[PDB]
C-alpha cells in the first residue's frame, strides 16, 4: 500500500508533463492569433480613416465646384432626407425622397431677419413653401436656386 | 530527502517535489490561457464593429453619390495623388480630369468613344472643351455650368 501509491505518482507525474506540454501549444497558437487580429485591426483603422480624408476633399470638391453642400440624411420610416446649404459664400433647405417623388422644405430655424429680407429679394416666393416634383424636375429646380443666388 | 513506512530516498523526495512543481507550473499557464482568450474575444469584437462602420459609412456615401448624380447630372469616379497634384475622374456624357497643383487643371478624356458620339460631342460642345486648359479655383464653378448648359 505503501510503495504502490509513491510508484503512482510517476504515473501522475506523466500525466501532468503531458497535459501540460498540449497547453503551451494551445498557447502558442492564441498568441499567433492576437498578432494576425492587430495587423488586420492596423489595417483596417487606417482605411476607415484615410478614406474620411477622401470622402473630406470629395465634399470639398463639390462645395468648390457646385456650391452646395449635403450635411447628413435620415430615413424615418417612410423616406430619406438630406439637409441642404446652396448658394455663395446662401439658403438651407431640406429634401425628402418617398415611381419615385421629392419633396422641398425652406429651413429657416435661425436666420438674422436682414438676411431673410435679402433672401426674399433674391428669391422667387414659391421657394419659401414646402413644395413637391418628381425627381426628373430636381436638376431643373437646383439650376433656378443657383441662379437666383 | 524524504522516505516513506509502510506498516510501521533522494529519487522518492524529488518525486513530491516535482509534483508539486508540475502542479503549478500548469495551473500558471491555464491562467495565461484564459487571459489570452479574453484578449482574442475582445480584438475579434473590435474587428467586427469595424467591418460594420465601414460597411455602413460606405453606404452613406454611396447614397449622396447617388444623390448628386441625380441632382448634378455629375459624378466623381476615382482620387489619385501622383507626388504633386491630386486628380479626380469625372462623367458629366463627357468624361474628364480634373488636376489639382491654388490652380485647376482640365483635360478631356475619350479614351473610348464611338466616333459617331465623339461629333455628337462635337456639335454640342464648345472647341476649347477638347484641349487641357488651366484656371484658377474660383473659375471652377464657371466651367462646370458651362458644360452643363451645353449638354
Amino acid at each position: 500500500s505503501a510503495d504502490l501509491l509513491v510508484a503512482n505518482l510517476v504515473n501522475e507525474n506523466f500525466v501532468l508533463s503531458e497535459k501540460l506540454d498540449t497547453k503551451a501549444t494551445e498557447i502558442k497558437q492564441l498568441q499567433k492569433q492576437i498578432d494576425s487580429l492587430n495587423a488586420q485591426v492596423k489595417e483596417l483603422k487606417t482605411q476607415t480613416s484615410q478614406q474620411a480624408e477622401n470622402s473630406e476633399v470629395i465634399k470639398d470638391l463639390y462645395e468648390y465646384l457646385c456650391n452646395v453642400r449635403v450635411h447628413k440624411s435620415y430615413e424615418d420610416d417612410s423616406g430619406l432626407w438630406f439637409d441642404i446649404s446652396q448658394g455663395t459664400h446662401i439658403m438651407d433647405y431640406k429634401l425628402g425622397f418617398v415611381v419615385t417623388e421629392v419633396i422641398y422644405a425652406p429651413v429657416l430655424k435661425q436666420r438674422s431677419t436682414e438676411e431673410l429680407y435679402s433672401l426674399q429679394s433674391k428669391l422667387p416666393e414659391y421657394l419659401f413653401e414646402t413644395l413637391s416634383f418628381p425627381l426628373s424636375s430636381l436638376n431643373q429646380f437646383y439650376n433656378k436656386i443657383a441662379k437666383s443666388l
